[PDB]
Protein backbone atom coordinates (compact mmCIF):
# COMPACT_ATOMS: atom_id res chain seq x y z
CA UNK A 1 0.00 0.00 0.00
CA UNK A 2 2.93 2.33 -0.73
CA UNK A 3 3.66 2.72 -4.47
CA UNK A 4 0.93 4.88 -6.01
CA UNK A 5 -0.05 4.11 -9.60
CA UNK A 6 -1.61 7.28 -11.04
CA UNK A 7 -3.95 8.16 -13.90
CA UNK A 8 -1.84 9.20 -16.92
CA UNK A 9 -3.76 12.45 -17.25
CA UNK A 10 -3.16 13.32 -13.57
CA UNK A 11 0.62 13.08 -13.93
CA UNK A 12 2.71 16.23 -13.68
CA UNK A 13 4.92 17.25 -16.57
CA UNK A 14 7.92 16.05 -14.53
CA UNK A 15 6.45 12.62 -13.77
CA UNK A 16 5.78 12.18 -17.48
CA UNK A 17 9.37 13.16 -18.26
CA UNK A 18 10.81 10.83 -15.65
CA UNK A 19 8.61 7.92 -16.75
CA UNK A 20 9.41 8.32 -20.46
CA UNK A 21 13.13 8.69 -19.73
CA UNK A 22 13.28 5.56 -17.55
CA UNK A 23 11.54 3.54 -20.26
CA UNK A 24 14.23 4.72 -22.66
CA UNK A 25 16.98 3.64 -20.25
CA UNK A 26 15.37 0.21 -19.88
CA UNK A 27 15.30 0.01 -23.66
CA UNK A 28 18.88 1.23 -24.12
CA UNK A 29 20.16 -1.20 -21.50
CA UNK A 30 18.64 -4.25 -23.23
CA UNK A 31 16.12 -4.85 -20.43
CA UNK A 32 12.99 -3.68 -22.26
CA UNK A 33 13.36 -6.46 -24.85
CA UNK A 34 13.14 -9.07 -22.07
CA UNK A 35 9.50 -8.02 -21.73
CA UNK A 36 8.71 -8.20 -25.47
CA UNK A 37 10.37 -11.61 -25.54
CA UNK A 38 8.50 -12.89 -22.46
CA UNK A 39 5.21 -11.78 -23.95
CA UNK A 40 5.72 -13.54 -27.25
CA UNK A 41 7.00 -16.70 -25.57
CA UNK A 42 3.93 -16.85 -23.33
CA UNK A 43 1.68 -16.73 -26.39
CA UNK A 44 3.33 -19.92 -27.70
CA UNK A 45 2.97 -21.78 -24.40
CA UNK A 46 -0.45 -23.34 -24.81
CA UNK A 47 -2.21 -24.86 -21.81
CA UNK A 48 -2.54 -27.70 -22.78
CA UNK A 49 -0.32 -28.06 -25.88
CA UNK A 50 -2.45 -27.67 -28.96
CA UNK A 51 -5.02 -25.59 -27.09
CA UNK A 52 -6.24 -22.10 -27.90
CA UNK A 53 -5.31 -20.97 -24.37
CA UNK A 54 -1.81 -19.71 -23.58
CA UNK A 55 0.03 -18.72 -20.40
CA UNK A 56 -0.79 -15.01 -20.75
CA UNK A 57 -3.98 -14.70 -22.80
CA UNK A 58 -7.26 -16.43 -23.63
CA UNK A 59 -7.53 -18.22 -20.31
CA UNK A 60 -7.97 -17.71 -16.60
CA UNK A 61 -4.37 -16.67 -16.04
CA UNK A 62 -4.87 -13.55 -18.26
CA UNK A 63 -5.23 -11.23 -15.29
CA UNK A 64 -2.62 -12.45 -12.74
CA UNK A 65 -0.02 -13.10 -15.48
CA UNK A 66 -0.33 -9.50 -16.60
CA UNK A 67 -0.31 -8.36 -12.97
CA UNK A 68 3.00 -10.16 -12.42
CA UNK A 69 4.32 -8.92 -15.80
CA UNK A 70 3.59 -5.33 -14.76
CA UNK A 71 5.08 -5.82 -11.31
CA UNK A 72 8.38 -6.97 -12.79
CA UNK A 73 8.29 -4.13 -15.31
CA UNK A 74 7.62 -1.60 -12.54
CA UNK A 75 10.40 -3.05 -10.37
CA UNK A 76 12.74 -2.59 -13.32
CA UNK A 77 11.64 1.05 -13.64
CA UNK A 78 12.37 1.67 -9.95
CA UNK A 79 15.91 0.30 -10.09
CA UNK A 80 16.56 3.06 -12.64
CA UNK A 81 14.44 5.55 -10.74
CA UNK A 82 12.74 4.80 -7.40
CA UNK A 83 10.31 7.74 -7.76
CA UNK A 84 8.77 6.23 -10.94
CA UNK A 85 5.64 4.07 -10.80
CA UNK A 86 3.57 2.53 -13.58
CA UNK A 87 0.74 4.91 -14.58
CA UNK A 88 -2.52 3.67 -16.06
CA UNK A 89 -4.36 4.79 -19.20
CA UNK A 90 -8.03 5.17 -18.22
CA UNK A 91 -9.19 4.63 -21.79
CA UNK A 92 -12.91 4.50 -20.94
CA UNK A 93 -12.95 8.22 -20.21
CA UNK A 94 -10.89 9.00 -23.29
CA UNK A 95 -13.74 7.29 -25.14
CA UNK A 96 -16.14 9.97 -23.86
CA UNK A 97 -14.08 12.67 -25.63
CA UNK A 98 -15.38 14.28 -28.83
CA UNK A 99 -12.13 13.14 -30.43
CA UNK A 100 -10.45 10.56 -28.18
CA UNK A 101 -7.32 10.74 -30.32
CA UNK A 102 -6.91 14.23 -28.78
CA UNK A 103 -6.19 12.81 -25.30
CA UNK A 104 -3.01 14.14 -23.71
CA UNK A 105 -1.62 10.61 -23.40
CA UNK A 106 -0.75 11.04 -27.10
CA UNK A 107 1.13 14.31 -26.75
CA UNK A 108 4.75 14.61 -27.86
CA UNK A 109 5.95 14.67 -24.24
CA UNK A 110 4.55 11.26 -23.40
CA UNK A 111 3.51 8.41 -25.70
CA UNK A 112 3.60 10.41 -28.95
CA UNK A 113 0.81 10.49 -31.49
CA UNK A 114 -1.05 8.52 -34.13
CA UNK A 115 0.87 6.99 -37.00
CA UNK A 116 1.80 9.00 -40.08
CA UNK A 117 -0.22 7.56 -42.99
CA UNK A 118 2.47 8.93 -45.33
CA UNK A 119 5.00 6.62 -43.61
CA UNK A 120 2.84 3.45 -43.45
CA UNK A 121 1.43 4.60 -40.10
CA UNK A 122 4.83 4.89 -38.49
CA UNK A 123 4.78 7.04 -35.35
CA UNK A 124 6.95 10.11 -35.73
CA UNK A 125 5.94 12.32 -32.79
CA UNK A 126 6.99 11.71 -29.23
CA UNK A 127 9.85 9.93 -27.50
CA UNK A 128 9.22 6.56 -29.19
CA UNK A 129 9.07 7.94 -32.73
CA UNK A 130 10.89 6.19 -35.55
CA UNK A 131 14.60 6.74 -35.28
CA UNK A 132 14.53 7.13 -31.51
CA UNK A 133 13.04 3.70 -30.80
CA UNK A 134 13.40 0.35 -32.60
CA UNK A 135 10.86 -2.47 -32.46
CA UNK A 136 11.46 -6.23 -32.44
CA UNK A 137 9.56 -8.86 -34.42
CA UNK A 138 8.31 -12.25 -33.19
CA UNK A 139 11.63 -13.82 -34.27
CA UNK A 140 13.51 -11.39 -32.05
CA UNK A 141 14.90 -9.43 -34.98
CA UNK A 142 14.64 -5.65 -35.44
CA UNK A 143 11.36 -4.84 -37.15
CA UNK A 144 11.43 -1.11 -37.92
CA UNK A 145 9.57 1.66 -36.17
CA UNK A 146 6.59 1.73 -33.89
CA UNK A 147 3.30 1.97 -35.79
CA UNK A 148 -0.16 3.16 -34.70
CA UNK A 149 -3.42 3.69 -36.59
CA UNK A 150 -6.16 4.85 -34.19
CA UNK A 151 -9.71 3.54 -34.72
CA UNK A 152 -9.04 2.46 -38.29
CA UNK A 153 -10.67 -1.00 -38.21
CA UNK A 154 -14.37 -1.73 -38.59
CA UNK A 155 -14.29 -4.11 -35.61
CA UNK A 156 -12.96 -1.51 -33.12
CA UNK A 157 -13.67 2.09 -34.20
CA UNK A 158 -13.92 3.25 -30.57
CA UNK A 159 -12.28 2.70 -27.22
CA UNK A 160 -14.42 0.88 -24.64
CA UNK A 161 -16.81 3.07 -22.68
CA UNK A 162 -17.27 3.47 -18.94
CA UNK A 163 -20.58 1.63 -19.29
CA UNK A 164 -18.58 -1.25 -20.77
CA UNK A 165 -16.35 -1.23 -17.69
CA UNK A 166 -19.20 -0.87 -15.20
CA UNK A 167 -21.07 -3.74 -16.87
CA UNK A 168 -18.07 -6.04 -16.68
CA UNK A 169 -17.83 -5.14 -12.97
CA UNK A 170 -21.28 -6.59 -12.20
CA UNK A 171 -20.10 -10.07 -13.23
CA UNK A 172 -19.74 -12.17 -10.08
CA UNK A 173 -17.67 -15.14 -11.34
CA UNK A 174 -13.97 -14.42 -11.80
CA UNK A 175 -13.99 -17.05 -14.56
CA UNK A 176 -16.04 -20.03 -15.68
CA UNK A 177 -15.23 -23.28 -17.48
CA UNK A 178 -14.04 -24.10 -20.05
CA UNK A 179 -11.60 -21.36 -18.96
CA UNK A 180 -11.02 -20.01 -22.47
CA UNK A 181 -12.15 -17.37 -24.96
CA UNK A 182 -15.67 -18.83 -24.80
CA UNK A 183 -16.20 -18.57 -21.04
CA UNK A 184 -19.60 -17.04 -20.28
CA UNK A 185 -20.55 -15.08 -17.13
CA UNK A 186 -16.81 -14.61 -16.68
CA UNK A 187 -15.28 -11.35 -15.54
CA UNK A 188 -11.91 -12.49 -16.84
CA UNK A 189 -13.20 -13.20 -20.33
CA UNK A 190 -15.50 -10.17 -20.31
CA UNK A 191 -12.66 -7.85 -19.36
CA UNK A 192 -10.26 -9.65 -21.71
CA UNK A 193 -12.87 -8.91 -24.35
CA UNK A 194 -13.85 -12.09 -26.23
CA UNK A 195 -17.59 -11.81 -25.36
CA UNK A 196 -18.82 -10.71 -28.81
CA UNK A 197 -15.43 -9.12 -29.26
CA UNK A 198 -13.33 -7.27 -29.52
CA UNK A 199 -14.61 -5.55 -26.37
CA UNK A 200 -12.75 -3.89 -23.52
CA UNK A 201 -9.14 -5.10 -23.35
CA UNK A 202 -9.04 -6.68 -26.83
CA UNK A 203 -10.77 -3.58 -28.24
CA UNK A 204 -8.11 -1.19 -26.92
CA UNK A 205 -5.53 -3.32 -28.73
CA UNK A 206 -7.41 -3.23 -32.04
CA UNK A 207 -8.18 0.49 -31.67
CA UNK A 208 -4.54 1.48 -31.33
CA UNK A 209 -3.45 -0.68 -34.26
CA UNK A 210 0.16 -1.05 -35.28
CA UNK A 211 2.14 -3.43 -33.09
CA UNK A 212 -0.59 -2.99 -30.45
CA UNK A 213 -3.12 -4.47 -32.85
CA UNK A 214 -1.44 -7.91 -32.80
CA UNK A 215 -1.00 -9.47 -29.36
CA UNK A 216 2.44 -11.19 -29.53
CA UNK A 217 4.25 -7.98 -30.59
CA UNK A 218 1.91 -5.57 -28.76
CA UNK A 219 4.51 -4.71 -26.04
CA UNK A 220 6.76 -3.11 -28.67
CA UNK A 221 4.50 -0.10 -27.89
CA UNK A 222 5.12 1.33 -24.40
CA UNK A 223 1.39 2.15 -24.18
CA UNK A 224 0.84 -1.59 -23.74
CA UNK A 225 1.95 -1.25 -20.13
CA UNK A 226 -0.31 1.77 -19.51
CA UNK A 227 -3.21 -0.10 -21.08
CA UNK A 228 -2.63 -3.18 -18.95
CA UNK A 229 -2.18 -1.05 -15.82
CA UNK A 230 -5.73 0.09 -16.53
CA UNK A 231 -6.90 -3.50 -16.94
CA UNK A 232 -5.16 -4.37 -13.67
CA UNK A 233 -6.85 -1.45 -11.91
CA UNK A 234 -10.23 -2.67 -13.17
CA UNK A 235 -9.47 -6.17 -11.87
CA UNK A 236 -8.38 -4.73 -8.52
CA UNK A 237 -11.69 -2.84 -8.33
CA UNK A 238 -13.64 -6.02 -9.07
CA UNK A 239 -11.72 -7.68 -6.20
CA UNK A 240 -12.83 -4.94 -3.79
CA UNK A 241 -16.48 -5.05 -4.91
CA UNK A 242 -16.72 -8.85 -4.95
CA UNK A 243 -14.59 -9.45 -1.87
CA UNK A 244 -16.05 -12.93 -1.24
CA UNK A 245 -15.19 -14.07 -4.77
CA UNK A 246 -11.87 -15.70 -5.51
CA UNK A 247 -9.74 -16.72 -8.46
CA UNK A 248 -10.96 -19.59 -10.62
CA UNK A 249 -10.10 -22.30 -11.39
CA UNK A 250 -8.94 -23.31 -7.95
CA UNK A 251 -8.10 -26.72 -9.43
CA UNK A 252 -8.64 -29.06 -12.38
CA UNK A 253 -8.30 -26.41 -15.03
CA UNK A 254 -5.43 -26.87 -17.48
CA UNK A 255 -1.95 -26.84 -15.96
CA UNK A 256 -0.73 -23.27 -15.61
CA UNK A 257 -4.24 -21.86 -15.12
CA UNK A 258 -5.04 -23.14 -11.62
CA UNK A 259 -4.75 -20.96 -8.51
CA UNK A 260 -1.46 -22.53 -7.36
CA UNK A 261 0.18 -23.31 -10.76
CA UNK A 262 3.32 -21.54 -11.99
CA UNK A 263 2.66 -18.92 -14.71
CA UNK A 264 5.14 -19.57 -17.53
CA UNK A 265 7.70 -18.07 -18.08
CA UNK A 266 7.87 -17.68 -14.31
CA UNK A 267 7.39 -19.72 -11.17
CA UNK A 268 4.88 -17.11 -9.92
CA UNK A 269 1.38 -18.41 -9.28
CA UNK A 270 -2.00 -16.65 -9.46
CA UNK A 271 -2.11 -16.97 -5.65
CA UNK A 272 1.18 -15.12 -5.35
CA UNK A 273 -0.27 -11.96 -6.96
CA UNK A 274 -3.92 -12.15 -5.82
CA UNK A 275 -3.54 -9.18 -3.48
CA UNK A 276 -2.11 -6.19 -5.31
CA UNK A 277 -1.54 -4.24 -2.11
CA UNK A 278 0.55 -7.21 -0.93
CA UNK A 279 2.79 -6.58 -3.97
CA UNK A 280 3.40 -3.09 -2.63
CA UNK A 281 1.29 -0.78 -4.83
CA UNK A 282 -2.14 0.83 -4.94
CA UNK A 283 -4.04 2.70 -7.59
CA UNK A 284 -4.59 6.37 -6.90
CA UNK A 285 -8.38 5.92 -6.94
CA UNK A 286 -8.25 3.64 -3.88
CA UNK A 287 -6.99 6.62 -1.86
CA UNK A 288 -9.78 9.08 -3.01
CA UNK B 1 27.42 -30.07 -1.77
CA UNK B 2 24.64 -32.49 -0.64
CA UNK B 3 22.76 -33.70 -3.74
CA UNK B 4 25.00 -36.05 -5.75
CA UNK B 5 24.74 -36.16 -9.53
CA UNK B 6 25.86 -39.66 -10.49
CA UNK B 7 27.26 -41.02 -13.73
CA UNK B 8 24.43 -42.71 -15.63
CA UNK B 9 26.49 -45.92 -15.85
CA UNK B 10 26.86 -46.12 -12.03
CA UNK B 11 23.13 -45.74 -11.33
CA UNK B 12 21.40 -48.65 -9.65
CA UNK B 13 18.41 -50.10 -11.49
CA UNK B 14 15.99 -48.67 -8.95
CA UNK B 15 17.59 -45.27 -9.63
CA UNK B 16 17.12 -45.63 -13.40
CA UNK B 17 13.49 -46.64 -12.94
CA UNK B 18 13.03 -43.75 -10.50
CA UNK B 19 14.66 -41.22 -12.83
CA UNK B 20 12.56 -42.27 -15.82
CA UNK B 21 9.32 -42.42 -13.82
CA UNK B 22 9.81 -38.89 -12.42
CA UNK B 23 10.53 -37.43 -15.88
CA UNK B 24 7.37 -39.04 -17.22
CA UNK B 25 5.46 -37.48 -14.31
CA UNK B 26 6.98 -34.05 -14.95
CA UNK B 27 5.80 -34.53 -18.53
CA UNK B 28 2.34 -35.70 -17.49
CA UNK B 29 1.60 -32.73 -15.22
CA UNK B 30 2.71 -30.14 -17.80
CA UNK B 31 6.01 -29.18 -16.16
CA UNK B 32 8.42 -30.69 -18.71
CA UNK B 33 6.90 -28.50 -21.44
CA UNK B 34 8.12 -25.44 -19.51
CA UNK B 35 11.70 -26.50 -20.18
CA UNK B 36 10.93 -27.17 -23.83
CA UNK B 37 9.35 -23.75 -24.28
CA UNK B 38 11.98 -21.98 -22.16
CA UNK B 39 14.65 -23.44 -24.45
CA UNK B 40 12.84 -22.38 -27.62
CA UNK B 41 12.14 -18.97 -26.06
CA UNK B 42 15.80 -18.26 -25.25
CA UNK B 43 16.89 -19.03 -28.82
CA UNK B 44 14.95 -16.05 -30.15
CA UNK B 45 16.34 -13.67 -27.51
CA UNK B 46 19.28 -12.37 -29.56
CA UNK B 47 22.04 -10.36 -27.85
CA UNK B 48 21.89 -7.80 -29.36
CA UNK B 49 18.81 -8.24 -31.57
CA UNK B 50 19.63 -9.01 -35.18
CA UNK B 51 22.81 -10.89 -34.14
CA UNK B 52 23.46 -14.63 -33.97
CA UNK B 53 24.25 -14.79 -30.26
CA UNK B 54 21.22 -15.76 -28.20
CA UNK B 55 20.50 -16.19 -24.53
CA UNK B 56 21.21 -19.92 -24.13
CA UNK B 57 23.62 -20.78 -26.99
CA UNK B 58 26.30 -19.35 -29.29
CA UNK B 59 27.65 -16.88 -26.72
CA UNK B 60 29.28 -16.56 -23.31
CA UNK B 61 26.17 -17.38 -21.28
CA UNK B 62 26.01 -20.89 -22.84
CA UNK B 63 27.53 -22.48 -19.75
CA UNK B 64 25.78 -20.55 -16.91
CA UNK B 65 22.44 -20.61 -18.75
CA UNK B 66 22.37 -24.41 -18.88
CA UNK B 67 23.58 -24.82 -15.30
CA UNK B 68 20.60 -22.73 -14.22
CA UNK B 69 18.40 -24.67 -16.69
CA UNK B 70 19.50 -28.00 -15.17
CA UNK B 71 19.25 -26.78 -11.58
CA UNK B 72 15.63 -25.78 -12.20
CA UNK B 73 15.01 -29.15 -13.86
CA UNK B 74 16.49 -31.00 -10.86
CA UNK B 75 14.41 -28.97 -8.39
CA UNK B 76 11.28 -29.99 -10.28
CA UNK B 77 12.47 -33.61 -10.17
CA UNK B 78 13.13 -33.33 -6.42
CA UNK B 79 9.75 -31.77 -5.67
CA UNK B 80 8.12 -34.91 -7.11
CA UNK B 81 10.59 -37.35 -5.57
CA UNK B 82 13.42 -36.07 -3.33
CA UNK B 83 15.55 -39.16 -4.02
CA UNK B 84 15.92 -38.34 -7.74
CA UNK B 85 18.91 -36.25 -8.85
CA UNK B 86 20.06 -35.48 -12.38
CA UNK B 87 22.53 -38.07 -13.77
CA UNK B 88 25.19 -37.14 -16.32
CA UNK B 89 25.99 -38.97 -19.57
CA UNK B 90 29.79 -39.29 -19.76
CA UNK B 91 29.88 -39.56 -23.54
CA UNK B 92 33.67 -39.35 -23.74
CA UNK B 93 33.92 -42.78 -22.11
CA UNK B 94 31.24 -44.13 -24.48
CA UNK B 95 33.28 -42.69 -27.36
CA UNK B 96 35.79 -45.55 -27.04
CA UNK B 97 33.14 -48.20 -27.71
CA UNK B 98 33.17 -49.42 -31.27
CA UNK B 99 29.37 -48.98 -31.21
CA UNK B 100 28.24 -46.48 -28.55
CA UNK B 101 24.63 -47.22 -29.47
CA UNK B 102 25.21 -50.32 -27.28
CA UNK B 103 25.83 -48.21 -24.14
CA UNK B 104 23.51 -49.00 -21.26
CA UNK B 105 22.22 -45.42 -21.29
CA UNK B 106 20.23 -46.54 -24.36
CA UNK B 107 18.64 -49.68 -22.87
CA UNK B 108 14.88 -50.03 -22.62
CA UNK B 109 15.72 -49.52 -18.93
CA UNK B 110 16.52 -45.85 -19.43
CA UNK B 111 16.46 -43.66 -22.55
CA UNK B 112 15.53 -46.39 -24.99
CA UNK B 113 17.50 -46.90 -28.14
CA UNK B 114 18.44 -45.57 -31.55
CA UNK B 115 15.77 -44.69 -34.07
CA UNK B 116 14.31 -47.46 -36.20
CA UNK B 117 15.33 -47.04 -39.87
CA UNK B 118 12.19 -48.73 -41.25
CA UNK B 119 10.06 -46.13 -39.39
CA UNK B 120 11.96 -42.93 -40.30
CA UNK B 121 14.21 -43.37 -37.24
CA UNK B 122 11.32 -43.00 -34.82
CA UNK B 123 12.35 -44.11 -31.33
CA UNK B 124 10.30 -47.23 -30.53
CA UNK B 125 12.04 -48.70 -27.48
CA UNK B 126 12.34 -47.56 -23.89
CA UNK B 127 9.86 -45.47 -21.91
CA UNK B 128 10.04 -42.48 -24.29
CA UNK B 129 9.06 -44.47 -27.39
CA UNK B 130 6.34 -43.28 -29.75
CA UNK B 131 2.95 -43.78 -28.14
CA UNK B 132 4.55 -43.28 -24.73
CA UNK B 133 6.10 -39.80 -25.16
CA UNK B 134 4.80 -36.73 -27.02
CA UNK B 135 6.96 -34.12 -28.72
CA UNK B 136 6.16 -30.45 -29.39
CA UNK B 137 7.56 -28.26 -32.16
CA UNK B 138 9.31 -24.89 -32.24
CA UNK B 139 6.00 -23.04 -32.67
CA UNK B 140 4.83 -24.73 -29.46
CA UNK B 141 2.39 -27.33 -30.82
CA UNK B 142 2.33 -31.14 -30.52
CA UNK B 143 4.71 -32.88 -32.92
CA UNK B 144 4.95 -36.56 -33.76
CA UNK B 145 7.27 -38.61 -31.55
CA UNK B 146 10.92 -38.81 -30.55
CA UNK B 147 13.46 -39.50 -33.30
CA UNK B 148 17.11 -40.51 -33.09
CA UNK B 149 19.74 -41.44 -35.65
CA UNK B 150 23.13 -42.16 -34.09
CA UNK B 151 26.09 -40.98 -36.18
CA UNK B 152 24.15 -40.58 -39.42
CA UNK B 153 25.62 -37.27 -40.61
CA UNK B 154 29.10 -37.00 -42.06
CA UNK B 155 30.08 -34.06 -39.82
CA UNK B 156 29.42 -36.00 -36.59
CA UNK B 157 29.98 -39.72 -37.26
CA UNK B 158 31.57 -40.12 -33.80
CA UNK B 159 30.99 -39.02 -30.23
CA UNK B 160 33.56 -36.57 -28.83
CA UNK B 161 36.53 -38.18 -27.14
CA UNK B 162 38.35 -37.95 -23.83
CA UNK B 163 41.10 -36.34 -25.91
CA UNK B 164 38.71 -33.53 -26.87
CA UNK B 165 37.69 -32.80 -23.26
CA UNK B 166 41.36 -32.44 -22.26
CA UNK B 167 42.16 -30.00 -25.08
CA UNK B 168 39.20 -27.94 -23.87
CA UNK B 169 40.19 -27.94 -20.19
CA UNK B 170 43.54 -26.62 -21.43
CA UNK B 171 42.17 -23.19 -22.47
CA UNK B 172 42.79 -20.57 -19.80
CA UNK B 173 40.17 -17.95 -20.76
CA UNK B 174 36.51 -18.59 -20.09
CA UNK B 175 35.65 -16.59 -23.20
CA UNK B 176 36.96 -13.97 -25.62
CA UNK B 177 35.49 -11.27 -27.88
CA UNK B 178 33.40 -11.12 -29.97
CA UNK B 179 31.70 -13.67 -27.65
CA UNK B 180 30.13 -15.55 -30.58
CA UNK B 181 30.71 -18.66 -32.72
CA UNK B 182 34.08 -17.31 -33.92
CA UNK B 183 35.60 -16.86 -30.42
CA UNK B 184 39.19 -18.13 -30.49
CA UNK B 185 41.04 -19.45 -27.41
CA UNK B 186 37.74 -19.74 -25.53
CA UNK B 187 36.86 -22.56 -23.16
CA UNK B 188 33.18 -21.65 -23.57
CA UNK B 189 33.24 -21.75 -27.37
CA UNK B 190 35.45 -24.86 -27.36
CA UNK B 191 33.18 -26.79 -24.99
CA UNK B 192 30.07 -25.56 -26.86
CA UNK B 193 31.84 -26.93 -29.92
CA UNK B 194 32.12 -24.31 -32.65
CA UNK B 195 35.90 -24.39 -33.19
CA UNK B 196 36.40 -26.92 -36.01
CA UNK B 197 32.71 -27.62 -35.43
CA UNK B 198 30.81 -29.61 -34.75
CA UNK B 199 32.97 -30.45 -31.74
CA UNK B 200 32.23 -31.53 -28.15
CA UNK B 201 28.77 -30.35 -27.04
CA UNK B 202 27.66 -29.49 -30.60
CA UNK B 203 28.98 -32.87 -31.77
CA UNK B 204 26.87 -34.83 -29.28
CA UNK B 205 23.70 -33.15 -30.55
CA UNK B 206 24.52 -33.83 -34.20
CA UNK B 207 25.60 -37.36 -33.28
CA UNK B 208 22.28 -38.19 -31.61
CA UNK B 209 20.25 -36.65 -34.45
CA UNK B 210 16.50 -36.43 -34.50
CA UNK B 211 15.20 -33.77 -32.13
CA UNK B 212 18.58 -33.50 -30.39
CA UNK B 213 19.99 -32.66 -33.83
CA UNK B 214 18.50 -29.12 -33.89
CA UNK B 215 19.09 -26.33 -31.33
CA UNK B 216 15.55 -25.29 -30.38
CA UNK B 217 13.73 -28.64 -30.06
CA UNK B 218 16.57 -30.76 -28.62
CA UNK B 219 15.03 -30.78 -25.07
CA UNK B 220 12.16 -32.86 -26.51
CA UNK B 221 14.59 -35.76 -25.99
CA UNK B 222 15.15 -36.38 -22.25
CA UNK B 223 18.77 -37.26 -23.00
CA UNK B 224 19.28 -33.51 -23.44
CA UNK B 225 19.62 -33.06 -19.66
CA UNK B 226 21.97 -36.02 -19.16
CA UNK B 227 24.15 -34.61 -21.92
CA UNK B 228 24.11 -31.11 -20.44
CA UNK B 229 24.77 -32.42 -16.93
CA UNK B 230 28.00 -33.78 -18.38
CA UNK B 231 28.75 -30.43 -19.99
CA UNK B 232 28.11 -28.91 -16.57
CA UNK B 233 30.44 -31.44 -14.94
CA UNK B 234 33.19 -30.60 -17.43
CA UNK B 235 32.71 -26.90 -16.68
CA UNK B 236 32.66 -27.59 -12.94
CA UNK B 237 35.96 -29.45 -13.37
CA UNK B 238 37.37 -26.51 -15.35
CA UNK B 239 36.46 -24.11 -12.50
CA UNK B 240 38.62 -26.27 -10.20
CA UNK B 241 41.72 -26.34 -12.44
CA UNK B 242 41.47 -22.72 -13.58
CA UNK B 243 40.32 -21.13 -10.34
CA UNK B 244 39.69 -18.30 -12.85
CA UNK B 245 36.31 -16.77 -13.62
CA UNK B 246 33.72 -15.65 -16.18
CA UNK B 247 34.05 -13.30 -19.15
CA UNK B 248 32.69 -10.80 -20.09
CA UNK B 249 32.65 -8.98 -16.76
CA UNK B 250 31.18 -5.96 -18.56
CA UNK B 251 30.89 -4.31 -21.98
CA UNK B 252 29.67 -7.48 -23.70
CA UNK B 253 26.24 -7.63 -25.33
CA UNK B 254 23.51 -7.39 -22.70
CA UNK B 255 22.54 -10.82 -21.39
CA UNK B 256 26.15 -12.04 -21.65
CA UNK B 257 27.86 -10.13 -18.86
CA UNK B 258 28.66 -11.50 -15.41
CA UNK B 259 25.76 -9.58 -13.85
CA UNK B 260 23.26 -9.55 -16.70
CA UNK B 261 20.00 -11.45 -16.21
CA UNK B 262 19.92 -14.69 -18.19
CA UNK B 263 16.70 -14.57 -20.28
CA UNK B 264 14.09 -16.06 -19.60
CA UNK B 265 15.02 -15.76 -15.93
CA UNK B 266 16.51 -13.15 -13.63
CA UNK B 267 19.37 -15.43 -12.61
CA UNK B 268 22.78 -14.01 -13.49
CA UNK B 269 25.94 -15.93 -14.49
CA UNK B 270 27.32 -14.68 -11.14
CA UNK B 271 24.41 -16.38 -9.41
CA UNK B 272 25.50 -19.82 -10.69
CA UNK B 273 29.33 -19.76 -10.83
CA UNK B 274 29.65 -22.01 -7.76
CA UNK B 275 27.74 -25.25 -8.30
CA UNK B 276 28.44 -26.45 -4.74
CA UNK B 277 26.66 -23.35 -3.42
CA UNK B 278 23.66 -24.33 -5.57
CA UNK B 279 23.39 -27.53 -3.50
CA UNK B 280 24.73 -30.33 -5.71
CA UNK B 281 27.91 -32.18 -6.62
CA UNK B 282 28.92 -34.73 -9.17
CA UNK B 283 30.46 -38.01 -8.12
CA UNK B 284 34.25 -38.45 -8.39
CA UNK B 285 34.48 -34.93 -6.90
CU1 LIG C 1 -0.39 -9.51 -22.78
CU1 LIG D 1 -3.16 -6.57 -23.73
CU1 LIG E 1 20.42 -25.74 -24.74
CU1 LIG F 1 22.89 -28.96 -25.84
Amino acid sequence: KYRVRKNVLHLTDTEKRDFVRTVLILKEKGIYDRYIAWHGAAGKFHTPPGSDRNAAHMSSAFLPWHREYLLRFERDLQSINPEVTLPYWEWETDAQMQDPSQSQIWSADFMGGNGNPIKDFIVDTGPFAAGRWTTIDEQGNPSGGLKRNFGATKEAPTLPTRDDVLNALKITQYDTPPWDMTSQNSFRNQLEGFINGPQLHNRVHRWVGGQMGVVPTAPNDPVYFLHHANVDRIWAVWQIIHRNQNYQPMKNGPFGQNFRDPMYPWNTTPEDVMNHRKLGYVYDIELR
